[PDB]
């Protein structure tokens, strides 16, 4: 079996990408944020406090004949972005781009912190991590993926994430017409739960191919690229008048500067990050400075290829016994 869902970007920035989830029979149509850095499947339900909910999609478990209460089952998540969820359990029929798996964890909110209720184009999360990061207690709960792994003709899932428009999320195999020259694959380092792996270094523009592993995880659940604090200062020393601010909180540029592209190592391959992918627009409405893609990681502990790394490539998340990760120019 296979699945291929539409993702859309929340808005002009990327900031986020949101795939339409069918949830419950008949079925209830949510937009999700697919994260490969998180392993809950949660969503803003008719449980949430309604002070917490502000023009998002519910999913209402009494309209569904297949979602049962799992008893005493609890579950509570915190983000790095200190985002925060929680509440009870559900199993319910979950279908991704025709993609159809019973008895999926659907995780209710019953409480959700202010930035969620703030999005109101995000419905709530479809974690692609692995299994052993889900939140949910006493028993812990197996991620969408996982539950599709077995009746998927590969156990695989590609991010084709786009700039400034729409892209695909694929389950069950690998569309050799998304991406161009070869997919270059690296392996994958389970051990935190998170889809970890080493890049072989990185080039700043048109400059030299600096060759240092470089730990980190593939998060589509997040909009910049976290780097270490040498190679960030690299970067941004290239570009005329960008700084590190601590009132803003990280990089910034003149929005008149030109970004030079940022590449990355994946094996023997290299995945350009066209400058204009770095642009995170105005700090502020009306403002000249312009809040850069590429931040420092000292202070999350891990570097972090989030989606303005991701969207450059086409990526292959092989979910096989020996997991490893695929990136291809695209
Ligand atoms: C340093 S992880 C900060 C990161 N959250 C972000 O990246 C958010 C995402 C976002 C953007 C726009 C609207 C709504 C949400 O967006 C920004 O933070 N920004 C920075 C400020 C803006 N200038 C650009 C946009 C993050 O917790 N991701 C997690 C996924 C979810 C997605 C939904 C929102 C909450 C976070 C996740 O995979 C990260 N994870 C990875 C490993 C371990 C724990 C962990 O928790």
């Amino acid at each position: 079996s296979t699945g291929s869902a539409t993702t859309t970007p929340i808005d002009s920035l990327d900031d986020a990408y949101i795939t339409p989830v069918q949830i419950g029979t008949p079925a209830q149509t949510l937009n999700l944020d697919f994260d490969t850095g998180s392993s809950d499947l949660w969503v803003f339900s008719s449980e949430t406090t309604a002070s917490e909910v502000d023009g998002q999609t519910i999913y209402t478990p009494s309209k569904s004949t297949t979602a049962k209460l799992l008893s005493g089952a609890t579950w509570s998540i915190s983000y790095g972005d200190g985002s925060s969820s929680s509440g009870d359990v559900y199993t319910d029929t979950v279908s991704v781009g025709g993609l159809t798996v019973t008895g999926q964890a659907v995780e209710s909110a019953k409480k959700v912190s202010s930035s969620f209720t703030e999005d109101s184009t995000i419905d709530g999360l479809l974690g692609l991590a692995f299994s052993t990061l889900n939140t949910v207690s006493p028993t812990q709960q197996k991620t969408f993926f996982d539950n599709a792994k077995a009746s998927l003709d590969s156990p695989v899932f590609t991010a084709d994430l786009g700039y400034h428009a729409p892209g695909t999320y694929n389950f069950g195999f690998i569309d050799t017409t998304a991406y161009t020259g070869s997919i270059t694959y690296t392996a994958v380092s389970t051990k935190q739960g998170f889809w970890e792996w080493t890049s072989t270094g990185y080039a700043v523009g048109s400059g030299t191919f600096k060759s240092t592993s470089i730990d980190g995880i593939a998060d589509t659940g997040t909009t910049l690229l976290y780097l270490p604090a040498t190679v960030v200062s690299a970067y941004w020393a290239q570009v005329s008048g960008a700084k590190s601010s601590s009132s803003v909180g990280g990089y910034v540029f003149p929005c008149s500067a030109t970004l030079p592209s940022f590449t990355f190592g994946v094996g023997s391959a290299r995945i350009v990050i066209p400058g204009d992918y770095i642009d995170f627009g105005p700090i502020s409405t009306g403002s000249s400075s312009c809040f850069g893609g590429i931040q420092s990681s000292a202070g999350i502990g891990i570097n972090i290829f989030g989606d303005v790394a991701l969207k450059a490539a086409f990526v292959v998340f092989n979910g096989a016994t020996t997991p490893t990760l695929g990136f291809a120019s695209k």
